[PDB]
């Protein structure tokens, strides 16, 4: 409300005109959690890992309903306060597709947010993990899934997509909606920080951050950056609803939190700083202003 976002814009104005964002992120760095990740490293998962220096901590992990190998590189965000949680997790691989859907089908996400394109600064960030056109469908042999493309709604700075998702083995189908925030640049952060925000909208109004569904899934290469950006803003955002007096929320705290759950969230100080930029618009938004 109207006291936590003028002591949000207050903080941020003291931050950007004291040249304190580098120094600020540092400092997160510094405190950060540390947990082993003794699963993630183990040999007969590293063709399951994009990168070396990125895993999950074993205590926060989400698990496959696999006997064969549980692993995947994602982690339960699970913010107590705020009552929303988030599973992060990287894009996938070219062998892990099919794990990543099985992980949204068991833990019955309704959404897939995507904050990154398949191919960037000219490399392979993420597998093309979802079909392109409605009469290719994908089948994913190992996990026993398939994957149709419904419809979808190409807008300027995002993409939402209608998916059906069917578990081959039951023949039960379900809906996923895959929000596909397109335009992030290849460098820096997004010139527009109400697009950002505006697209956290368009999740948040889809149900899919909903108690009533399992969390959404949340990736970009590493799952780390990006969409550490989107679950940080979501989660300050409704806490300047919830919160009486004082009704101020600390970005930093907040991300010292997650940062319980997943190493790494948010990996530059202008990643921090369009933080703040998308919550403070977002907040100016729902209050009609
Ligand atoms: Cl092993
Ligand atoms: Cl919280
Ligand atoms: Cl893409
Ligand atoms: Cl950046
Ligand atoms: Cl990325
Ligand atoms: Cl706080
Ligand atoms: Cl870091």
């Amino acid at each position: 409300g109207h006291m936590a976002s003028m002591e949000m814009e207050k903080e941020f104005e003291q931050i950007d005109k004291s040249g304190s964002w580098a120094a600020i992120y540092q400092d997160i760095r510094h405190e950060a959690s540390d947990f082993p990740c003794r699963v993630a490293k183990l040999p007969k998962n590293k063709n399951r890992n994009r990168y070396r220096d990125v895993s999950p901590f074993d205590h926060s992990r989400i698990k496959l309903h696999q006997e064969d190998n549980d692993y995947i590189n994602a982690s339960l965000i699970k913010m107590e306060e705020a009552q929303r949680s988030y599973i992060l997790t990287q894009g996938p691989l070219p062998n892990t597709c099919g794990h990543f859907w099985e992980m949204v089908w068991e833990q019955k996400s309704r959404g897939v947010v995507m904050l990154n394109r398949v191919m960037e600064k000219g490399s392979l960030k993420c597998a093309q993990y979802w079909p392109q056109k409605e009469e290719k469908e994908m089948i994913f042999e190992d996990t026993n899934l398939k994957l149709t493309l419904i419809s979808e709604d190409i807008k300027s700075y995002y993409t939402v997509r209608q998916l059906e998702l069917e578990n081959l083995t039951t023949q039960e189908t379900r809906e996923i909606l895959h929000f596909h925030y397109t335009t992030w640049p290849d460098f820096g952060v997004p010139e527009s920080p109400a697009s950002f925000a505006n697209f956290l909208f368009k999740v948040r109004e889809s149900g899919s951050l909903s108690p009533e569904h399992g969390p959404v899934v949340v990736h970009c290469s590493a799952g780390i950056g990006r969409s550490g950006t989107f679950c940080l803003a979501d989660t300050c955002l409704l806490l300047m609803d919830k919160r009486k007096d004082p009704s101020s929320v600390d970005i930093k705290k907040v991300l010292l939190e997650m940062r319980k759950f997943r190493m790494g969230l948010i990996q530059t100080a202008d990643q921090l700083r369009f933080s703040y930029l998308a919550v403070i618009e977002g907040a100016k938004f729902i209050m009609g202003d």
